[PDB]
C-alpha cells in the first residue's frame, strides 16, 4: 500500500510562538532521542518497508519524534500541553497497534517511563 503524507510540521495559518516550557526540546525530547530505544519512533512509519499490514488502516493519527522534533524547531506548537498531546499520541499509537508485550511496546514503555520523569520537571512559564 502506500504511506500517507507525513503530519505537518509547520502551517501558514496556524499561529506560531516560542516558551520556555517549550524545556520539551532541549531536554526532553533530547534525552528521549538519544535512548538506545528510540530509532523505531524516530520517523514516520513506513507500513510496506517494515512490514506492518492491516498500519495506516488501524492508526489514523500517526506520531513520531522525528515530527515532534520539527514542530518544535518550527515553532508549531502554541502551547506544552499540544506537544505531550503528540508524545502521548505516539505512544498509544504503538500500544493500539501492536501485541500487549511485544518488544516494541517494552520499548515504548521504557520511553513513556523516562519521558514522565522528564515532565515531572517542566518549569514554570517565565
Ligand atoms: C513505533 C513504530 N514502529 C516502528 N517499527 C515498528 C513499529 C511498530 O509500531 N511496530 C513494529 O512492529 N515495528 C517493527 C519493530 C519491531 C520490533 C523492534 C525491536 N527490535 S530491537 O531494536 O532489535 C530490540 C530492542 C529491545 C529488545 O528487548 C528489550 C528487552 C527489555 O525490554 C525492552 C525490549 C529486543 F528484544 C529487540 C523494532 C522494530
Amino acid at each position: 500500500s502506500m504511506n500517507p503524507p507525513p503530519p505537518e510540521t509547520s502551517n501558514p495559518n496556524k499561529p506560531k510562538r516560542q516558551t520556555n516550557q517549550l524545556y520539551l526540546l532541549r531536554v526532553v525530547l533530547k534525552t528521549l532521542w538519544k535512548h538506545q530505544f528510540a530509532w523505531p519512533f524516530q520517523q514516520p512509519v513506513d507500513a510496506v518497508k517494515l512490514n506492518l499490514p492491516d498500519y495506516y488502516k488501524i492508526i489514523k493519527t500517526p506520531m513520531d519524534m522525528g515530527t515532534i522534533k520539527k514542530r518544535l524547531e518550527n515553532n508549531y506548537y502554541w502551547n506544552a500541553q499540544e506537544c505531550i498531546q503528540d508524545f502521548n499520541t505516539m505512544f498509544t499509537n504503538c500500544y493500539i497497534y501492536n501485541k500487549p508485550g511485544d518488544d516494541i511496546v517494552l520499548m515504548a514503555e521504557a520511553l513513556e517511563k523516562l519521558f514522565l520523569q522528564k515532565i515531572n520537571e517542566l518549569p514554570t512559564e517565565e
